[PDB]
């Protein structure tokens, strides 16, 4: 009878993965293993982003005053969903603001666009507490967030590149449970804009146009655009078949003019740049609520903080011990605090446990598979006699393979490697 | 003439590192070459606290309600710079009441300790306007936080593990211009403390017999101890021979009695643990400051945003062009938006710019020199008849190699890998 936010808690309880408490109500605590998933799924964007997309990361402040979300006219429409600052401040619900600080701070040749900003701030938005479910509506999360500023005849390609990189997550590297696993919903003028009428209706024809080339289905979504551009909401379905807004593409050609944005065109003309905001897993937060939706736990193994149990057929022989110690140690790659030589970077490092619990080596294993541990690596008298382990996936227990050391370490590494 | 702080804004508007605005006064705007220097530290720090000293990373909300810092002790101490938040919140100015609330969350056992915590939240504290300088003071800042749970036999364990992650950072992998590149300030109860006076002569005792064990030199500090504990401030000088307080150790005998702290000891005793505070570059921001006094720029090969330049001789040379493109895109190791293919965990990637601008390639060099690159790599006919590179690293420009593709690859590797 499990809904989606229970099905969150009962996988956090089972892996130690979040907490929350009433002094900081609709904020998530982290637990390590939570915070590993996390930290996972940031550095994946984050490499997707710059080394294939083109985006530069900054880091921007969480609290602006007053009067820049005047300027920006969220003050106006968004300020009972805003936590106010006191020492005349707001503490950020958004990023966008920021980066035409930052745009507007050097000048822009049309030689650099499309400039294309990212951001992974914290964001805080002051939500009903009756709204509060789980991870998928929180007070506080993390966006990866993005801002594009490009000409008008490079929306287009820009919007296409965002949609590639939203179906690298949606649709290969991220199982879900339509051919896509998502819709989109074409989010139209709502009841409260800034910005003329008629260069709203250009947005809403050059997001429709898009859209009718991408050829990916999509709904009328009449009302639902943010307050200064029409959007391209990414929608996924729960196992109880609602939906949920998770990536986005916004089309603003509203705040750069509120920002009196300019770039020297290839004329020597100053001209407006577009503004495009997206974001692809949405928050870090919704996104990992609906991957859990999906795989009830059981995670691929690049992102899973189990990823290998060790587990000895007898925990008092020295043979078997050993052996698991060696692997363990293999594994997980660390170095003593011992000596001055530093971790260095680009090492491989695996979530590697060793059982050895005073326990019936049937309980450990039961246990293991509790935990949804990726791979269980098990060692009898047989396993020392021959120096390899016996080592079984999950998902398909009944199989098995005989590996050594070195040959586990090269099979995890190209597992982490390609997102498997 | 020139300060620290003044440093700090020169090397940054030649390096197009950081930016502030008005808007919010006190919060630093990280620019796409800020942000990567940043980003490299933090990097560099998780991955010496996850594999070497035992840390498990823990993310915790930004806003916790009146009644947690009242119950900490915060908000009767620190109130006047603590940012308050409007719906009875206060804006953390710190992390540990967040860690004790994660600490009191489960059971815990004498078999779990010493239980160790690492956070690279974002901190606010409500600094006067008129103690603001550049990066050093800040009104938002990140720690590379800490906080370790242990028992009474295990603090000198715990402090010396602590110090020699600092030894790292500050005698081994980081040049600063006594043998150690920081001294130690004891620094005692400060007159509004918490807890009784017996514990506080205690903790100060146990400090004192850490530090003569140490043999570190170091200096008495009174009154300026937390309010919850003395601690050991790690203080580096700046060229104008300031000093400033950038790691810190802090013994902590006060929190976990407020919050009730019990863990399962050996005998089935309920007993609290100790806390100890710890943050090794104090916070990044500060830390950055002081790498830009000692090195006005010049930074080592894996932090430098400008890690190399390929300059060919003739900007209009198929050949050369051919060549220089060639290595920019082996090292940049991109992948192009076009496919489906993501770009995968633990590859290289280096900060590699080709400067063809139409100018004479006498200046070319000068603006690169201007800008610190490590490298300069020069492509004239003589380069593209042996297929291979003119090589220079910067603060050695007389010498030279000439290389393949392959070897600055893997010559940039071996760079990064081991923090040159
Ligand atoms: C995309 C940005 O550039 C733009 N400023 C923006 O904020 N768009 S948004 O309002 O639609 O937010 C983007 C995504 O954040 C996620 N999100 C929004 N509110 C919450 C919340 N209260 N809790 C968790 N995630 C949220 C949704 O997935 C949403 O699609
Ligand atoms: C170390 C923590 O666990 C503890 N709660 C703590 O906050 N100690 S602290 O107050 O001494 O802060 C630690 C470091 O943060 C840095 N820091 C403190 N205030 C600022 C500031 N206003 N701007 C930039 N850095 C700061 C200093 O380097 C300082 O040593
Ligand atoms: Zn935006
Ligand atoms: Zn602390």
């Amino acid at each position: 009878s499990a809904t989606p936010a229970t099905m969150t808690s009962m996988v956090s309880q089972r892996q130690d993965l979040f907490m929350t408490d009433p002094l900081s109500p609709g904020s998530m605590f982290f637990l390590p293993n939570g915070a590993k998933i996390f930290n996972k799924l940031i550095e994946f964007m984050k490499l997707q982003q710059k080394f294939k997309f083109g985006f530069n990361e900054v880091v921007t402040p969480l609290i602006y005053k007053k009067t820049l979300w005047e300027k920006s006219g969220h003050w106006e429409n968004y300020a009972d969903d805003m936590f106010k600052v006191e020492t005349e401040y707001g503490l950020k619900p958004m990023n966008c603001p920021g980066h035409c600080l930052i745009f507007g701070k050097k000048d822009r040749s049309y030689n650099e666009l499309p400039l294309r900003f990212s951001d992974f701030s914290p964001l805080h938005r002051n939500e009903a507490s009756g709204a509060l479910s789980g991870l998928t509506r929180l007070r506080k999360f993390h966006q990866d967030d993005g801002h594009i500023f490009c000409t008008p005849s490079q929306v287009k390609s820009e919007i296409f590149n965002s949609l590639k990189l939203i179906d690298i997550v949606y649709n290969k590297i991220f199982p879900f449970v339509a051919e896509s696993n998502y819709f989109i919903n074409f989010s139209t003028r709502p009841d409260h804009f800034i910005g003329d009428l008629k260069v709203w209706n250009h947005a809403e024809q050059v997001l429709k146009e898009i859209l009718e080339e991408s050829g990916k289905p999509w709904k009328l979504n009449p009302g639902d655009g943010a307050f200064y551009g029409p959007k391209l909401d990414i929608m996924v379905t729960d196992h109880l078949r609602k939906t949920h807004q998770v990536a986005t593409i916004q089309l603003d050609f509203q705040l750069p003019e509120r920002f009196d944005l300019k770039f020297k065109d290839q004329d020597n003309s100053y001209k407006r740049p577009i503004m495009i905001h997206r974001a692809t897993f949405g928050s870090i937060e919704r996104f990992m609520a609906l991957l859990i939706d999906s795989n009830e736990g059981r995670w691929p193994f690049w992102l899973n903080p189990y990823q290998a149990v060790i587990i000895p057929v007898n925990t008092k022989n020295v043979q078997q011990l050993d052996m698991c110690t060696a692997l363990q140690k293999k594994l997980r790659n660390e170095l003593e605090a011992d000596d001055m030589e530093p971790v260095p970077l680009n090492d491989w490092h695996f979530n590697v446990d060793l059982d050895i619990r005073n326990e019936p080596v049937g309980y450990r294993i039961k246990s293991a598979i509790l935990k949804n541990y990726s791979y269980l690596i098990i060692v009898g008298d047989e396993e020392v006699q021959l120096q390899k382990y016996n080592i079984r996936e999950r998902d398909n227990r009944k199989s098995f393979e005989k590996l050594t050391m070195s040959q586990i370490w090269e099979k995890f590494i190209e597992l982490e490697k390609n997102y498997k």
